């Protein structure tokens, strides 16, 4: 009962930028454009714009169903040129639980330029109305969260934001990937990605990515695009297109992988609970299946006992790699208390990153054998 | 009577960072490394935090700056948003009023929208810089030679000035000279900073930024704000720009000796008003040159005689100079500042400045020195028949 | 009823050969190593020439050589860089068996270039018992197979022919491996003594590599196969290797794509009024099919059909297609579409079947839809 | 008293092929085409057959060395693989006694194994040359100067003596001179081949060959051979090659000028046998050299005193220098060729050829030169202190 799958997304996916008409050898993959400048006698200089970016650009668009995409450097750096959109004397109101490195920009640096950071769970009307207040002029939201993986209601969200006024409303999409979730469609101003995790999906790129449909918020963001500078090498650009041309068959492996792996779990006797949006058992399972077309394969999920128990479980595994990261071909486990949200504590604990929390970035491997790694890594620590 | 070169550079250039016992292989040439991620269970954990590639660049630079540490960045612009979060609202930046395009930009349309003020002043002349100096000066942005009239500032002289005030950061753009002919950390600057881009890479196919500094409490934010902003280089580009690196020397003496020649060339011709360029005695700051730098680059500025068109139609008569912006390159390049680069400077400013109609920039490249100079040489006469 | 999966196929493609513990950054994505050469005798045996080994290479052949069932593969610069190598592997005097209608450029070296250098060539129907054994003589040292066939995809009883050309002493059997992919058929666990590909085509699958790859188990072929690998120097680019170990992380989900798409394609086309033939490995109408089902686990996106009409009609057809591509080469992503006629086997030749009515269709991962309206109308235009 | 340097070739290596109006961004510098395919209907078909960073590549190199055509290969053997493929059973092949210890393996021990006959010969003697010279002749294989004792050969004096028997082809590999340095075909070589691995790319980090030709036959023939042998490069590594060749000039001339100096070092030092650069005068073919080169490289082979002991401590106490096989980049590599690159040489054609276990061979780079020469000199006196 998951909203249907969207239309020609693995068409464009490998259609969509890479026409070979833009090049004279009318190659079927668009060549690799290193060259920082360009004779004048189109492009000017690399920064502004060059083929193999825009090309990439014009893909990751067509996959959010939007008209507009900027590339970055980073995730991060994508996250730094929305806020430059603002102003001194701007509020922005955060998710509580957001990214760890979106929530430490906005907390230690953001706040140093005159702009008032408000940290509100956005699963609430009631709070988030109450924070919303003349000055606010951006809302920052993930859904879902990393790693904790609460859900967030984005036309919900995006109604409450936009009846009161000149307020960006952006989703943090990159959990769930555009083959799964467009905010877009749902209302939000801007869907933004670290294309660090999915979209690329080779565990081989850092980079973020922005979608946008307002044409002068477009504008807005394309002139702080070269301003800023922080701007993604050619090279990227094109592994991360290349990785595009697989997302949705990825991305459909992640689902079988993540939803077997949560099951597995969630029956285990060593574990305390799973959070994994494509189970029942998560609490906004119903609101994922409205807004969403599948899940991905981060599954989050704590283990009975102590840190000790988490410690030999984590060690024991053979497939899963203990490592930071997450979207990749490869999968993936990580402790966020001790690799992550290390210098946080007392946020930690209202956010559940307990000594038992676990997140696995479920991946492309045989499911038979990631079940298995599971299980005889969960039977080394069968904590009581 | 310039300074003497800086001992071990090419040595260093090619042997700092590229040690071979680093890799289990012991490769001569250090593997470019994409993993975003890294086994745990020491080292590395995330890419953007820190790489293999990026920190054998990083340390590369570094000790051709003179420099105990040396951070990397997507572009020359992105490192000069990072310096900039360094502060906090309500400070001042005091910028040279004659400074690339971008970053005039940035501060004036962007960095000013966030609690900042900007004063923009003849850093050259002591009575306008210290009259701009407040109790809320943090940070200092000079570039010298300017880009692109190419005034000289007096760095240790700077210095000296800006380190008395107390806690004030002095930045020195030093992309049009290199770290082969100028290291401002040793004349008492904090930070060395370079668009990479253009001769650091010296290939035309890296956007990237460098930022090289000693202080160690400078150095721990500004490692904080490469990370949490995120404005991070390709480990790929970072293997371009390292291999770059290793030629800065040859490719930067042969800029010199063509963008001498050039210079010189441009100087007798009848059809050349004035030629900016910091190698010539005619230079209004050449002896302050000579006690400041090795040797000069290939940037090579002047003044066309006649009018807008003429300079136009001299720079599109040209067949081995292309016209484009950018520089640095191995390639020669031509280009009007005013209607091409600093176009993004209002135009009361560039007046004011010397950025006329007629001013023309060239990025003297490694062709042979007969090629460039006949090019020029029937350019100008096609300008004036 | 195919051959079951090959077990752990997804998991060895993506773990195998990349083991963080080779570096000592515990990269969980091997490094790319371009340099060619490695300083040798420091105190405390390791790579000493690029091309005789480097480390970004022998990660993508351990990886390979898994896939294949092999104990190891030999990379190339290229398929027939492969070929020509393995052919170096004779003396003057020896004798090729060739089948009658390889790939075009495997057949136009043995005949034009190899046969200059001492070697006979004989080119045979290898579907046939008795015409395979009769052209066998005791200077027979290499029989070369292709199975499925390029363009026209004639099918070979692997293990037949092995078993075959192996009561005969000391002969190799070579099958050319491209059209299938390891993850779809596996001629070494079938009795041949190499599996050799062009990765050009689906095992980097992304079309932006040329790369040949030799799997074998026989310790000594291997042994003589290095040391040719070494002294001819016909090895691929590290970054190449890279790219094409990044392409093998998703060969099962790609193939798996293909299979589906090539299902849907063949199917329709054998039902179309305009269709005069399918040829499709996965179709009961395939001659060979029950042998297909024996010796493969699937099928691939290679479908090559002989539209009704003339020439004209099948120009008409190819100009009208807005999806499929007019190209040569096949196994990327991108769906493209040939006339071997005018664009392969240009330089009769109906003897092999390639008339002028023989298209050629790469089914790539587009969305199936999509690709089936593409043909739809592009047939209609043909035949009004 | 060297050949004036060729006019022209920092402008061509910079320039040819790289011209912005190939492209529709009017990219300054050449787009890298990985696509091995290209949509039908004027140029290009399949990446093998071509490719625009080959071509690219490709044209610049033939400006470079004065020639019509160049063809790139996946590395130096694989070029000359290739050219072997031009011939046919029954045909004698000639190669110079002296070469890369690869050449001689595939001549000796797999061109061989089809038909084609192989012979060593010193060519640096014109004399043995044509003595040797039968109707069967069809390949002859110079390498000036010889890797690793850098004997060198008059290429017009050779090309003179093979061209008057009729259809032999001459091939001059020119990897350790580049064309900076040494202009082949120019001097009357049908081919003039490189190992691109070393200086043509210069920055360690590419293995290539390339092969440039005027006669228009030949150039059919070899391109046939590089589309259906498929030895060919990734255009990545193309092109990397064309941006190193953007610095060939100054680095040739940087790794002449060390070169030199490290050879003068060496030759002046108390416990160095023997020096052989082809820039210093004690050079048996100096002038020869000065007559068809413009210059030298940093090659740099000596003999050290004593033993093989003397030659480890000295390769082992080396600081600045790396102990490893290739050369022509921009790192100082030192090796010795009796147990490291000519190993594979029978031990026999070794000692005739002084391939001994003193024999110590440099790839001289870019670094400063009194760091060289102090690494040089403390590794000698390791070896034998003072
Ligand atoms: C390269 N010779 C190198 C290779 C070291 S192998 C132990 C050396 O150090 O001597 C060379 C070649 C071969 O070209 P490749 O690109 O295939 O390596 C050919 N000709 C000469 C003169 C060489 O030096
Ligand atoms: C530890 S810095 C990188 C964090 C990474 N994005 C993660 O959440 O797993």
């Amino acid at each position: 009962g998951f909203l249907p799958h969207f239309q020609h997304f693995a068409t464009q996916a490998i259609h969509v930028g890479q026409d070979p008409e833009q090049w004279t050898s009318r190659a079927v993959v668009p060549p690799i454009s290193l060259s920082t400048t360009f004779k004048q006698g189109g492009f000017n200089y690399s920064r502004s714009g060059n083929p193999t970016r825009n090309c990439l650009e014009k893909a990751v668009a067509a996959l959010d169903g939007a008209k507009y995409c900027l590339a970055f450097a980073s995730g991060l750096a994508a996250t730094v040129t929305i806020t430059h959109l603002l102003k001194a004397g701007d509020q922005i109101i955060c998710m509580d639980d957001v990214y760890g490195g979106t929530n430490l920009y906005f907390r230690q640096v953001a706040s140093e330029f005159g702009l008032k950071i408000s940290f509100v769970d956005c699963s609430k009307i009631k709070l988030l109305e109450a924070a919303i207040t003349p000055e606010t002029k951006l809302v920052w939201i993930e859904t879902p969260t990393n790693p904790t993986q609460k859900v967030i209601d984005i036309e919900g969200c995006a109604h409450i934001v936009h009846k009161h006024g000149d307020i960006i409303l952006v989703v943090d999409n990159t959990f769930m990937s555009p083959y799964f979730q467009r905010p877009l469609a749902l209302g939000a101003d801007i869907s933004m990605y670290s294309a660090t995790k999915y979209m690329n999906g080779h565990s081989d790129v850092v980079m973020g990515l922005v979608s946008v449909n307002c044409e002068s918020l477009h504008n807005r963001l394309r002139f702080l695009q070269n301003s800023l500078g922080a701007v993604p090498s050619p090279i990227d650009c094109y592994l991360c297109n290349r990785g595009l041309k697989t997302l949705h068959v990825r991305m459909e492996k992640h689902f079988k992988n993540g939803m077997a792996v949560a099951q597995f779990l969630e029956s285990n006797p060593w574990v305390e609970k799973v959070i994994y949006p494509g189970l029942p058992s998560h609490p906004q399972h119903e609101l994922v299946k409205r807004q969403c077309t599948g899940c991905t394969g981060m599954v989050t999920f704590y283990i009975k006992g102590t840190l000790q128990h988490a410690e030999i479980f984590l060690k024991n595994l053979k497939l899963f790699t203990l490592a930071v990261s997450l979207g990749g071909f490869e999968s993936l486990a990580e402790l966020p208390a001790i690799m992550t949200h290390a210098s946080v504590k007392n946020d930690r604990d209202v956010l559940g990153i307990s000594d038992t929390l676990i997140r696995l970035s479920v991946g492309l491997e045989d499911e038979e054998d990631l079940l298995e790694d599971l299980d005889q890594a969960l039977k080394a620590a069968h904590p009581p």
